[PDB]
């Protein structure tokens, strides 16, 4: 009765994603999908433009699903000889829809964390706008000054900087962020960490940073005063800054149970360090969530698998984790479903989910969780499946369920 | 014959800091040492002049050894009633002396890791010089665009990048780096790999950061095929740049044995990462080496361990690891009798180290090491011994030795 957007990708989680499709959902649903191909050759062919339609059109709907894409490089442009080197089509998307990426691991029971202290899920909220994602960089090539400019709007007088003067050559950057984004990002981790009754961290360097990263810290500290202190201490919750050194300490020594605000360029490095540190990344799910709930976007929390495409080129055979791409189905869908009302659609969702966790708890699974259960050295063929058969293999308990 | 200049400091490590000197040091070397109080009071006394001092002093003699310090922040102001908000005195002497600042775990075959995977040490190769640290940031009141310029020593144009036009308030910051610094950076951490024939990883966002970090991405290239392939490749060794996202990843998987060249910022943080992985801070050094090697400031790579000195301020036992500490005094006096050709020093380094490790091998050790091999809730007062107890159990044995 709504309708989900669907965004189709690149390499090896485009083939698993046909695979999930014609395996795991449609053969038990219908959803009307309007549908964007976000492959590398059609965001060439398009200029780009398939990219943002896609993003206009999740905003509109509400809810997306989105699988892995190839962001160029200078390689990537030889390689399929792009017109340009275009941006990152998860920026693009992350950029008009607005919000957080919140990130967090699927734990099996019979699957071991790397770091022996991991007992329950970390949730990183990572802010998806600024810093160093719409910063300007620039090489210097000769002598000079850098500096910065404030202009205030209403005339009156410029404030100015005198950062470097550079003899030798060297890099510049100039990075902002603002109010309204970060308080955006602040009412987000509120919320989220307040529905799943944990505890919330804000990480920042605001030590060195006193005003860029000041800002985050008074901004998050003004909203908890004014707005959630009382439901959170009624919970027996509390929201607290820290330092982000002390930070990443605090992750390798706790159990878990915790959501961790990180700006834009440590959520993005932290959720990775999070997400193999708990086995693998076919084990993350990543959902952006804009300000008040209302509009989602669902992925796996991990790239194409380019080296597993590699292998898949060349005839041999792969054993690369489906899971996070299909909770990324079955999480669009499950809010697709709240919002219209169709708990059948939900209890589906519910139900892929948990024969997922009850089909690898009893020793069915992807090379990638034998690994982290027996060690690389001792892990042989039989103690796997293949993609296909691991996906295969769950549809059959679906059908029973 | 060569003079030794000591930096002493603030809270649990200066108490600590003089029962090492008095029981581990004195009794059995006579070097002649450059003293300078760094705590926090003598700092603010002589509005920080001491700080800079010592680090002129350092650079003059070639080896200082420095107790953790407290870096000022508002509460630290309001604590000590400072005249200003100084400035780290670690970025201070880093910036006066320039180099690469090497961390790296102590191992002790009992004592295990958090990460089940880590067996041999990871050295993390601090960028000690630009970026954040020495970034000016401000806060955004009023309606105004920010703008960087580039102004050429030479006249003729200037260029001018607009970055944002803020309506409802936020942040800027501009930041710098070196092609003189970098490269440096890059020279102490391929000799630094070359000396240990472990392989040599460089992180970077350069993906996103084109300019900024493709400047890093392309010194390190330069300098390895310049200079370095060819006695890598005879060593059995290589260098490689890694997108920092795919590097944290690998540090989890990785069983440890090569260095990892980090910028500013991901070295101060992902060092700590990597520290508590191992097991401890207390068992993390640090040490800060000039390009050519020729001048040295060694440390341990943990701050003044606060929460323990305000159990020490009011009676209560305290089992705060010297460990770090004690090897920061080994490794500089090594580096005093190598110059020195001292070679009876130099072997009282290494007796003291291999009988501290001999020590925790057989069980004796801080509560920070009875914890990684028992867990906190199982520890008893038994289990452990008190810092002064530890510093003395080692006296004992070095005595034998
Ligand atoms: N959201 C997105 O669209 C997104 C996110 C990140 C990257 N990317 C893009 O994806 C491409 C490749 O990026 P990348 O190699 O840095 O990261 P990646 O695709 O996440 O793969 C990195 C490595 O992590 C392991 N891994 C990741 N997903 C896995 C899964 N489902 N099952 C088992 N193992 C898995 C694999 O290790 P082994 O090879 O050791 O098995 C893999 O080679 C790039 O073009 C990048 O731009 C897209
Ligand atoms: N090089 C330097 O001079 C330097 C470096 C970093 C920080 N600092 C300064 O040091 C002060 C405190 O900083 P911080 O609390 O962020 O970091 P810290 O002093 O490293 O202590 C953080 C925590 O790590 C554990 N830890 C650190 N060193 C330990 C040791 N030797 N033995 C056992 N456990 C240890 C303790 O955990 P538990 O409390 O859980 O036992 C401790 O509270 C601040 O004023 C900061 O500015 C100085
Ligand atoms: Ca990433
Ligand atoms: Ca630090």
């Amino acid at each position: 009765t709504g309708v989900l957007v669907e965004l189709d990708g690149d390499e090896m989680t485009r083939v698993i994603w046909k695979k999930i499709k014609e395996t795991l959902i449609f053969p038990f649903v219908n959803v009307p999908i309007e549908y964007y191909d976000l492959s590398m050759e059609n965001r060439d062919k398009t200029e780009d433009r398939v990219t943002v339609e896609a993003a206009y059109a999740i905003k509109k709907h509400g809810v997306g699903v989105k699988c892995a894409t190839i962001t160029p490089d200078e390689a990537r442009v030889k390689e399929f000889n792009l017109k340009k080197m275009w941006r990152s089509p998860n920026g693009t998307i992350r950029t008009i829809l607005g919000g957080t990426v919140f990130r967090e691991p699927i734990i099996c029971s019979n699957v071991p964390r790397l770091v022996t202290t991991w007992k329950k899920p970390v949730v990183i909220g990572r802010h998806a706008f600024g810093d160093q994602y719409s910063a300007t960089d620039a090489v210097v090539k000769e002598p000079g000054t850098f500096e910065m400019r404030f202009i205030p709007a209403n005339g009156g007088e410029p404030k100015v900087y005198k950062v470097f003067d550079y003899k030798s050559g060297g890099v510049m950057m100039g990075m902002y962020n603002t109010d309204d984004s970060i308080r955006d990002f602040a009412r987000s981790c509120f919320e989220f960490a307040l529905a799943r009754k944990w505890p919330l961290y804000l990480s920042t360097k605001n030590t060195i940073l006193k005003h860029y990263d000041g800002r985050f810290k008074d901004i998050f500290a003004e909203m908890y005063k004014a707005l959630y202190e009382t439901k959170f201490k009624t919970c027996g919750i509390f929201y607290e800054h820290r330092l982000i050194d002390n930070m990443v300490a605090h992750c390798m020594r706790s159990e878990g149970g915790y959501v961790w605000a990180c700006k834009n360029y440590d959520g993005d490095v932290q959720s990775d360090s999070l997400a193999q540190g708990f086995g693998s990344l076919g084990m993350m799910t990543s959902i952006l969530m804009t300000p008040d709930g209302k509009t989602v976007e669902v992925e796996a929390a991990h790239g194409t698998v380019t080296r597993h495409y590699r292998d898949y080129q060349k005839g041999k055979e792969t054993s690369t984790n489906p899971v996070a791409s299909i909770f990324a189905w079955t999480r669009a869908l499950a809010h697709r479903a709240r919002v219209d009302n169709n708990n059948t659609l939900l209890e589906f969702t519910q139900r892929l989910e948990d024969v997922i966790i009850a089909t690898i708890e009893a020793g069915a699974m992807t090379e990638d969780l034998a690994i982290c259960i027996k060690g690389e050295k001792n892990v042989v063929r039989a103690d796997y499946l293949n993609t296909d058969e691991f996906i295969d293999a769950v549809s059959q308990r679906l059908k029973v369920a």
